[PDB]
């Protein structure tokens, strides 16, 4: 058996095709086993509508998840990514840096 805790990166992107649409992303990478729970949070509450959730694996059987959806941030609102995995005794919360 092997277990590897995920790396988590939280950032925003505009698709080049549509510079008017901003997207909040969580890239949860390098994890094993594959069982996992991943949420986007807005002011600490789980975001229900997340349009994209893309899973893949590598040769060494690590898993990779890109979890992202359209958003319109304002200064007042705080966003995070909340991850639960077997390797984590508590849910891991990573805040979005609004400059990223």
């Amino acid at each position: 058996m092997i277990q590897r805790t995920p790396k988590i990166q939280v950032y925003s992107r505009h698709p080049a095709e549509n510079g008017k649409s901003n997207f909040l992303n969580c890239y949860v990478s390098g994890f094993h086993p594959s069982d996992i729970e991943v949420d986007l949070l807005k002011n600490g509450e789980r975001i229900e509508k997340v349009e994209h959730s893309d899973l893949s694996f590598s040769k060494d059987v690590s898993f990779y998840l890109l979890y992202y959806t359209e958003f319109t941030p304002t200064e007042k609102d705080e966003y995070a990514c909340r991850v639960n995995h077997v390797t984590l005794s508590q849910p891991k919360i990573v805040k979005w840096d609004r400059d990223m």
